[PDB]
């Protein structure tokens, strides 16, 4: 009985040039040693590495210390060892075995009572020995989300998909993303598989009175996706059927809120690939106050095209709109706030409240105040808007160590489809703004109102909550020195780091 | 050895009159007596206990009742009164008379161990005062009825009757949450005397594992004002302090949510009692689309007064306001909104939109719609206003059974002071509405982005956690058939049932 710890990269790298193909992973280092080190007294560990994994370990952390340290080698010996450097008090002296099989040996020989957890901890020859001979009940697995040039690769193994996309051995535990040197990683577990309160108890026994779930096995559920996939399956199992404006069916809830953080990684969701150039070239459309919706189509995004066709804009009752023209939207409301509107092609500089402009001055010279909002809702200008905005207000606050959160309130969240595209949008100009206000990235917040799942897309999100998330990747903004104002930004300022999604799911889109 | 007390109760202790109860029949109080009485881990049964006249208060049909040993304390009634009172089923217990409650203590003992599981004294006054004096008493199960009711005979007074009203001990240890039949509102506390399958996974939660508290000691925190009171003792522990625009100091969270039931019973706060009036004043106000702050005070209202004065008026750039003038605040918005304010005297009908016209309209005839929205937020009129809405959205939602719910949204928060206010004013609107569409009140949910406690309410707020809920009051629409629109509402139209708060707090408002 004993696990494997590893560092990972989604193609199963796990070295290079006797060493580490990545730059320091310090959250790393610190969970090694804790889950190497951590016991419930008498008893300590045993860390088991191979000869070129014992020589790449610098020489000031050899032997690893509270551990009784073992080497599998055939060409080193236990003196070469002890006379490496002197040995310090309080430890076991490292011992060498031929192979893993009598590595174990010796532990059952010797060993018997004073450890408690064993650790095979390097390299693929151990790790590979290890899966053969099947006494590994545990792989306890770092995910570097980043690819890396590597020479010497983790064996494959039943249950590889928790990595990338293609006896068993499924995930237990999934850790939110963290990131360390610009590379975005998290820890999972996978299991080999093949009267004080007396008195209270039965008055709740009353109360109770009267199916679908997430990723079931996995228990420990750190990932900040989790939230998306519970809100999944809450709404199915506890919705309400309702009929639509679409005539499409729905499941709907009110009310509901998720929160993702923004300093570790980005929260693009890894359990369905999402559009991200969608996203990036829509808040970029959004924040010039474009409202020509071809400007899009023409770059690849047909995102708004159904909603602005000659047909959709006659149900809408309007008949003198060009075939694009959003009306008076999104972006038009940031930038020219209650401004008279013409069609698309007209120039709207200086005119209305520019909105998002006051915001970041705000921000930037008074962070305390709390009026630091934008909306999009306009009841005057509703009926010449194509379709009324569902994120329709946004709030941004400041803290003590000059970390921005951002709000963002939707009233109607199709839970499928435009959720994980919004997430990542506001997400996204959190970022752009933090940036051109000096500010660190902390935290967006999603508040929904009528949160539902339209009942076509009910067997493909059933399948989606199958799922296990990857860890989140890593937004970077380019030319940081280039971009003062939030009108600087482009779509080429931007980098997606480490994202290894799971494969497309097929979602029409309610017409 | 240790006997349970249950009982239900009146604010003044009240437990019965004319040997009845006082109230009409609540049902899920006489659901709960019957599990509590019954329920047990095969072999045993449970022992109940009652003097005569409780015995003789019971119905025929119910007495003596079934599963369960009745005993009688007495000494005009005589146990074969009572076997020639109704033919004994089969499997049934001989039900039995004793003197004195010592005395039934001792028949309990003597005759029917291996028996008996729990024993319950069941009433009246005079079983309840012995109970208590002979110190046998572990647990008081406490149905406390919230309206007040006429009686003749008390439960007798004890240390920690603070759960019933204002001022070896007796403190609460779960408090449920408000239920309702007949107009009578009513919630379940229990008082207490007190004078590696996955332990692979916990080391890997150590380091990932990490001051104040409300009511700590209850353990079942089902009443919804613990949310509130969570939320005061969240950002007192985690907030950050802030400099602020009133100049003050500040602890403060970025948004939070809580949500409150409008089925059974209303969220008028109780741990400090909130000013009514006010609430309901100040609604009408919005309602009328009123911006004279003026008709407020003069009506003992003056939650408005400190921000129209000459000096706030002024400080706020606004020279050519009178005293009084809100400027296009709330009310105006949301009947008015965008029309071009000129001062609070003008008449405004038919100007601007009326959004609480179309909402109304949409939920009388179209509720499946997603755009039942209404906004106080108006970025082009917001440097004519006195102070810019805190509570800036509103949404509405109804499901299957035409029941109605509300979000709010509230950009900036004074925990203290406002919040409660803010809970009270939109579950009251929610009713209105509710009555309007002829739809039933289901949910409130309050959704803040900027949170905060004030730092002189801290001193204030640490007291307030100290104090437990009492039963959240039903508030009642009299003069149902007169009103048929949301303007036909007047103060008289609402009644306050069986409302029981804890001391005002004194709380000044920052300026
Ligand atoms: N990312 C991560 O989590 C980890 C990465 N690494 C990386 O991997 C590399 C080191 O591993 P690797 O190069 O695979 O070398 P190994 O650590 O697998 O050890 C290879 C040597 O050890 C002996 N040995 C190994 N396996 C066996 C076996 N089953 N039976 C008998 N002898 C055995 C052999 O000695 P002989 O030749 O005398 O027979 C062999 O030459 C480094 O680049 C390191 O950075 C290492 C540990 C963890
Ligand atoms: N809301 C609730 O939870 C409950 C309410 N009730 C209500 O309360 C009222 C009953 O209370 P109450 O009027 O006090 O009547 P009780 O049920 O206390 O019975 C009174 C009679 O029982 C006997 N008795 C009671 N206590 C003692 C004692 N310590 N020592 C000796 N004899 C005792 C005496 O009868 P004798 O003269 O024969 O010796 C006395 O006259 C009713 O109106 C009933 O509806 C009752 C139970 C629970
Ligand atoms: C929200 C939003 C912006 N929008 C605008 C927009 C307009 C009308 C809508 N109508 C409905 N009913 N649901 C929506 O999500 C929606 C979204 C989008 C519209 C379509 C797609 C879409 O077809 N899906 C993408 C997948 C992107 C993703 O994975 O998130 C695709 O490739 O087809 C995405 C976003
Ligand atoms: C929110 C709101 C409406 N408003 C308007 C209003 C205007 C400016 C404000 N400014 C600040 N800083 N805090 C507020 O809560 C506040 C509230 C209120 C203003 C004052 C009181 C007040 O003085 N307290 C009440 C007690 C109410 C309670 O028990 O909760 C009182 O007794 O006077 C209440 C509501
Ligand atoms: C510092 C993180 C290395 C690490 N991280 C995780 N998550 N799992 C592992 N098995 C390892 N190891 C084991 C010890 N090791 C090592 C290499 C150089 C210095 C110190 C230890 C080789 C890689
Ligand atoms: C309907 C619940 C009455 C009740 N509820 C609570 N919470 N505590 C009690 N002690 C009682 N009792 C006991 C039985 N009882 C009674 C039972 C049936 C009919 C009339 C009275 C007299 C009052
Ligand atoms: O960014 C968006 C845009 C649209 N929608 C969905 C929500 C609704 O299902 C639909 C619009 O219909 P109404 O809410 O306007 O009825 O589009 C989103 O979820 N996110
Ligand atoms: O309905 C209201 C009105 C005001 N406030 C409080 C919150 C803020 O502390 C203060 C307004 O100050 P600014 O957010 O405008 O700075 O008044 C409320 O909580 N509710």
């Amino acid at each position: 009985p004993v696990c494997l710890v590893v560092a990972m990269t989604p193609k199963r790298g796990i070295g290079i040039n006797n060493g580490l193909p990545w730059p320091h992973l310090t959250t790393d280092f610190k969970h090694f040693s804790r889950v190497t080190k951590t016991t419930p007294a008498s008893r300590f560990n045993a860390v088991v590495m191979g000869r070129k994994t014992w020589e790449s370990m610098p020489r000031k952390f050899r032997p690893l210390v509270d551990r009784l340290n073992i080497v599998v080698s055939s060409s080193l010996k236990e003196e070469d060892i002890a006379a490496e450097k002197p040995q310090a008090e309080g430890q076991q002296r490292v011992r060498v075995c031929a192979s893993l099989p009598a590595a174990l040996s010796l532990l059952e020989e010797e060993y018997k009572d004073s450890v408690d957890q064993i650790f095979v901890v390097g390299g693929a020859g151990l790790y590979e020995a290890a899966l053969s001979l099947g006494v590994a009940s545990h792989l306890y697995i770092t995910r570097v989300a980043r690819e890396f040039p590597c020479d010497v690769f983790f064996p494959a193994f039943p249950g590889d998909d928790i990595l990338s996309n293609k006896a068993t051995y499924r995930p237990i535990f999934i850790s939110k993303t963290f990131s360390d040197n610009g590379v975005p990683y998290d820890f999972v577990v996978l299991e080999k598989r093949r009267s004080s309160a007396a008195a209270i108890a039965p008055v709740l026994a009353w109360m109770d009175e009267e199916l679908i779930r997430a990723v079931p096995h996995v228990h420990f559920r750190g990932h900040e996706e989790f939230q998306y996939l519970d809100l999944i399956a809450d709404i199915i199992n506890n919705g309400r059927t309702m009929d639509d404006r679409t005539g499409v069916g729905v499941i709907s809830k009110f009310g509901c809120t998720m929160r993702y953080s923004l300093d570790q990684a980005f929260p693009l969701l890894t359990t369905k690939r999402v559009f991200w150039k969608g996203v990036l070239e829509e808040l970029l459309w959004f924040i010039r106050g474009d409202t020509n919706a071809n400007h899009l189509s023409e770059k690849g995004v047909k995102i708004w095209d159904k909603n602005v066709t000659r047909e959709f804009l006659d149900s809408r009752n309007l008949p003198h709109r060009e075939v694009g023209d959003i009306g008076p939207g999104y972006g038009f409301q940031w930038r020219h706030f209650g401004a008279a509107y013409k069609d698309m092609h007209t120039d709207y500089t200086g005119q209305g409240v520019d909105q998002l402009k006051n915001v970041i001055q705000m921000l930037r010279t008074n962070p305390t105040d709390r009026r630091m909002l934008m909306t999009a809702w306009n009841p005057a200008a509703l009926d010449e808007m194509a379709l009324p905005p569902c994120h329709l207000l946004c709030q941004f606050y400041v803290n003590d160590q000059k970390e921005l959160s951002c709000i963002m309130y939707q009233r109607s969240c199709d839970v499928g489809l435009g959720v994980p595209f919004n997430i990542a949008s506001y997400s996204l100009l959190t970022l752009m703004v933090a940036h051109v206000c000096n500010l660190k990235p902390k935290e967006f917040i999603h508040f929904m109102g009528n949160t539902h799942v339209y009942t076509n897309h009910v067997e493909a999100l059933k399948e989606q909550l199958r799922r296990e998330p990857r860890p989140f990747p890593i937004v970077n903004i380019l030319n940081k020195e280039r971009i003062k104002e939030i009108d600087d930004f482009t779509a080429e300022d931007f980098e997606v780091v480490g994202y290894v999604p799971h494969g497309r799911i097929q979602m029409e889109m309610a017409v």
